[PDB]
C-alpha cells in the first residue's frame, strides 16, 4: 500500500494514480493481513502475437473483509487499467466495495464503481442506503449503461466516461467517501446468525460469478496471455467463487 516500490504507478494514467492512492490510503491503517493470491502471484508479464500485459497485484485481509484487492495493470504503452474489490467476510453482511477504471490516449474510457448488495432482496443495508443518498445525485455529463451482467451493481452505481478533469476529480471524491462510508460501516457490524451468513455468501458468489461474463476484461488477458491462462486469472485471481 506503499505504492511506492510500484514499477506501473509512475507511468499510469493520473486520475488511476488518484485512486489507487486514495484506495492505500484508505487500508494503510487497518488491521491487514497478507492475503496469499494462488502461486503467490504479485508482479506477472505477458505477451503472446501483440501487445505485452504488465500486472502489478496487491491483496490484504481483515477481520471485516475477506480479501482485499488492488490490481494495477498496462498493456503496452498506453492503456491502463485499475481493479479494485474489498470482498467482505459474510459473517459481517457488508457490500462488496469494487472499482475498475480504464484509460487510453484519449483520456479515461471507463470510470465505474460500487457497493453492491450481498442481501438476497438485492439490497444495500439501511445505514449504506442513508449514508449514499446524502452524498447527493453526482452530476456527469457523459453516462455509460451497464450490461446485463451488471444488475449485480447498486442503485448508487457509476458508470460513467469522465469528460473533464472536473469530473474526474468528483470521481475519485466520490469513491473516497464510499470508502468512508464503507471503513466507518465495517466497525459498527457484528457476526451475524448463520442463515444471515449464507445469504450473503451467496450474494458474493453470484457477484463473483457475474463479473466473469465481462468479455472486455477476458478479452484482454486472452490477448496477452491466451484462453486457459485467462480463464484461471478471471475464477481464481479476479473473482473467486467462495465455497
Ligand atoms: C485484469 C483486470 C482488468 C482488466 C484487464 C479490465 C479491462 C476492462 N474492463 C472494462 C470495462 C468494464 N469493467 C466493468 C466493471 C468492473 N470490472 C471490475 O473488475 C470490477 C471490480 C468492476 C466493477 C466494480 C464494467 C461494468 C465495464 C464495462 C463493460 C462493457 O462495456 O461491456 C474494459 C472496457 C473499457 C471501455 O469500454 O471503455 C476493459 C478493457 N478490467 C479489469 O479489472
Ligand atoms: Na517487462
Amino acid at each position: 500500500l506503499s505504492l511506492t516500490n510500484s514499477s506501473l504507478m509512475p507511468t499510469l494514467n493520473p486520475m488511476i494514480q488518484q485512486l489507487a492512492l486514495a484506495i492505500a490510503a484508505s487500508w494503510q491503517s487497518l488491521p491487514l493481513k497478507p492475503y496469499q493470491l494462488p502461486e503467490d502471484l504479485g508482479y506477472v508479464e505477458g505477451r503472446l502475437e501483440g501487445e505485452k500485459l504488465v500486472i502489478e497485484n496487491r491483496c490484504y485481509q481483515t477481520p471485516q473483509f475477506r480479501k482485499m484487492h488492488l490490481e494495477l495493470a498496462k498493456v503496452g504503452k498506453g492503456l491502463d487499467i485499475l481493479h479494485c474489490v474489498m470482498f467482505p467476510e459474510p459473517l459481517y453482511g457488508l457490500p462488496l466495495f469494487g472499482c475498475d477504471i480504464v484509460a487510453g490516449p484519449g483520456g479515461v474510457s471507463a470510470a465505474i464503481a460500487d457497493l453492491s448488495p450481498t442481501q438476497s432482496d438485492r439490497q444495500l443495508p439501511a445505514a449504506y442506503q442513508k449514508s449514499l443518498a446524502e452524498l447527493g445525485q453526482p452530476e456527469f455529463e457523459q453516462q455509460r449503461e451497464l450490461p446485463p451482467w451488471g444488475e449485480i451493481f447498486s442503485e448508487y452505481c457509476l458508470f460513467i466516461r469522465p469528460s473533464n478533469v472536473t469530473e474526474e476529480e468528483r470521481f475519485v471524491q466520490r469513491v473516497v467517501d464510499f470508502l468512508q462510508i464503507h471503513c466507518h460501516q465495517s466497525i459498527v457490524a457484528e457476526p451475524l446468525s448463520e442463515a444471515q451468513t449464507l445469504e450473503h455468501r451467496q450474494g458474493q458468489i453470484h457477484y463473483c460469478q457475474q463479473q466473469q461474463k465481462n468479455d472486455k476484461t477476458r478479452r484482454v488477458l486472452e490477448k496477452a496471455f491466451g484462453e486457459a491462462w485467462a480463464e484461471r486469472y478471471m475464477s481464481q485471481v479476479l473473482f473467486d467463487v467462495i465455497q
